[PDB]
């Protein structure tokens, strides 16, 4: 299991600067 996580974080850096626009994104709201 523990053989997963690694996979994940790996996974999960280079897929980081997404998230953040996932929301967002999705929303967006903006604002407003």
């Amino acid at each position: 299991t523990s053989s997963i996580v690694h996979l994940c974080a790996i996974s999960l850096i280079r897929y980081w600067s997404i998230t953040q626009a996932i929301e967002y994104n999705l929303k967006r709201t903006p604002r407003r």
